């Protein structure tokens, strides 16, 4: 599918976040449970480009080799895996020697030293990526289908408001930047505030209040 | 992950077009080879070749956008093509249907003398498109690359506009690619189906495929 992105309130709905509150027709959120679906978001701890998904590793491999200044490289693999798409099966393959070339580059090394989760480093990748050229989500659009939460994260390096769906791994890069290190232990805590934020914004229905357990 | 196009045998078992073979069991020659049902194959083609070209207004919203963004590539305005592009891809990430971006460019170049040429000759939306497609590839190069995001919305227009520049289409589009090349053969435009080579290059293709003794028995 290329649903679109939850809201909010859908997100809290879709993952039975919403509970009573003892502002009217308000709800409140599960702060546990809403702690544990933001940690699930965040994804695998990186441990080597080797055990990323061949999406994740072929992007990265697209990006760093936009930080090392070889537009022509990660262009070259951004058109396979056009071409590809349209045939119906991606070849993730062609980002192999790209990657073999720049995985130890020093700017690349910089990067996943401060990021501990796969989704940080290739937030932090394109990120960097960005200080060359534009390099848009649009030149892989065929992301979506693949994988949601990647595309998802990777639309909102650049952005101040990340989507629900990936609001941990959002709020888990931003903290790595701010402490100056990787961390295994999630920081999620900040999408649990937004996402409380967010719901309180909403009205419900009385069916809806109704529904709703403490 | 993505939908991948039907191959010949798999449209052919899809649409329910393959038969036992009488003229190769009545004289054998290849051995284990279906046949095309000739009737069903033309219903099938002639239903893929989708409404007549009667005013971009009447088109669905993503062949009036790719035809504006075409359109203005025949009229060397790339700008114009590429603010459609951009604002179709901006809008494809939030995932909300995006195409108004199009008519300005629409109402600026549709009676151009270049499209008027193309419409003139073509009967039915798709071979429309197609030939706009063809023409605005005498500017620059223009791949279903942007419009990636079209595939998901309308597949169909999507494999016909793949295969611009290709020989050979794929069985899910070959009724208009066909319609298509019999309009440019026979210099006009024609509203009665053309779509007999796709019926042929079937049969061919379907030809080139072994089936199982149980294949053949199940055959009607």
């Amino acid at each position: 599918p290329w649903a679109m992105a939850l809201t909010p309130m859908e997100f809290a709905r879709k993952y039975n976040l919403l509970r009573k509150d003892d502002e009217e027709m308000t709800a409140g959120i599960r702060r546990g449970d809403a702690k544990r679906v933001f940690t699930m978001q965040l994804g695998p701890y990186w441990d080597g480009f080797e055990r990323c998904s061949p999406q994740a590793y072929a992007l990265s491999a697209v990006f760093m080799a936009r930080m090392n200044r070889d537009r022509d490289a990660a262009n070259n693999i951004l058109k396979v895996l056009d071409k590809t798409f349209v045939d119906g099966k991606p070849d993730f393959s062609v980002a192999r020697p790209v990657m073999k070339k720049y995985q130890n580059s020093e700017l690349v090394q910089e990067v996943v030293a401060k990021h501990a989760y796969v989704l940080t480093v290739i937030a932090s990748l394109l990120e960097a990526a960005r200080e060359d050229g534009v390099v848009p989500s649009s030149e892989f659009l065929w992301l979506k289908p693949v994988d949601r939460r990647l595309w998802y994260m990777l639309n909102c390096v650049g952005r101040q408001t990340p989507y629900s769906e990936v609001a941990g791994p959002f709020a888990h890069w931003k903290a790595e930047k701010e402490m100056g290190r990787r961390s295994l232990v999630p920081m999620i805590d900040e999408a649990i505030r937004a996402l409380e934020i967010a719901v309180k914004e909403v009205r419900l229905t009385p069916r809806q209040m109704e529904e709703l357990e403490p």
